């Protein structure tokens, strides 16, 4: 069926929590046998969310390799994301120099540090410009460039340094502050808004690494990010943009990181995001 149509259809019959079901009956089951090694339990935040070895980022490192972070590589809309848990305060280290090591122009954070009074992920990026990070265990340093903070949203400039060979580069970080600690937004007009700023930088585009999204777990702010996104290319390549199929496009992304869509709420704001942002893009 068509997407909109499909959408007022699932909301008469109030069966989106039979939809969502069904997507998680039929998600794919892959080996997750690296996260689970002793060695690695202090760097995942949750026990039930864990990297599949087939799709896993290595870390350029004999000594551990392991951090918990997935490559979603989507063929037919040529776009490419790495999905990851918020950093915990014994991985900052690795998260950056998986950043260097991939390449990737941007960062994309969907939460805040403290949401519902407790701690969703470490503070991983200072604060003031005069006072810059280093990491000693993966000999890197890290500098506030600039920060330009919105309504929805705060952008900054970093600069990330490799120690070890005085190369430096501009990262940019896509800060969206205004998820609700319950829920999802009632309209999905900042978050498209939020996804065309993240375009317009370039940090999606095949000249760089892939793009970093993460919120706490790295699977639902963050699956909602990068479906909404390869559903919006696909309908301008296509000759017929009514043949996406949210669903299918989402189980495809299940093949790279499990439990992508966390709630059958955040399955309904995935579909009115892609529904509103194709009218915008046209030819709107
Ligand atoms: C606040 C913020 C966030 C992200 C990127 C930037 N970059 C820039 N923002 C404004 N002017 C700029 C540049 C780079 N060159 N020039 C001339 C700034
Ligand atoms: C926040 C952000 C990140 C990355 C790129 C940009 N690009 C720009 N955004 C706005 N005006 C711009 C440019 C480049 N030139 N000029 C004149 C902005």
């Amino acid at each position: 069926m068509e997407m909109e149509k499909e959408f007022e259809q699932i909301d008469k019959s109030g069966s989106w929590a039979a939809i969502y079901q069904d997507i998680r009956h039929e998600a794919s089951d892959f080996p997750s046998r690296v996260a689970k090694l002793p060695k690695n339990k202090n760097r995942n935040r949750y026990r039930d969310v864990s990297p599949f070895d087939h799709s896993r980022i290595k870390l350029h490192q004999e000594d551990n390799d392991y951090i918990n972070a997935s490559l979603i590589k989507m063929e037919e809309a040529q776009r490419s994301y790495i999905l990851t848990q918020g950093p915990l305060p014994n991985t900052v280290g690795h998260f950056w120099e998986m950043v260097w090591e991939q390449k990737s122009r941007g960062v994309v954070m969907l939460n805040r540090v403290m949401e519902k009074g407790s701690l969703k992920c470490a503070q991983y990026w200072p604060q003031k410009e005069e006072k810059e990070m280093i990491f000693e265990d993966t000999n890197l340093k890290l500098t506030l460039i600039s920060e330009d903070i919105k309504s929805y949203y705060t952008v900054r400039q970093l600069e990330l340094e490799n120690l070890t060979t005085q190369e430096t580069r501009e990262i940019l970080h896509f800060h969206y502050t205004t998820w609700p600690d319950f829920g999802v937004p009632e309209s999905p007009a900042s978050f498209l808004n939020f996804l065309f700023k993240v375009r317009e930088s370039g940090s999606l585009s095949p000249e760089h690494g892939p793009v970093v999204v993460h919120c706490s777990a790295g699977i639902g702010r963050s699956g909602t990010f990068c479906l909404a996104d390869t559903c919006l290319l696909l309908m301008d390549k296509r000759k017929d943009p009514s043949s996406v199929d949210i669903k299918k496009v989402l189980l495809e992304m299940r093949k790279f990181r499990m439990g992508l869509i966390q709630t059958a709420d955040q399955l309904r704001f995935s579909y009115l995001a892609v529904i509103e942002g194709a009218k915008f893009i046209m030819g709107d």
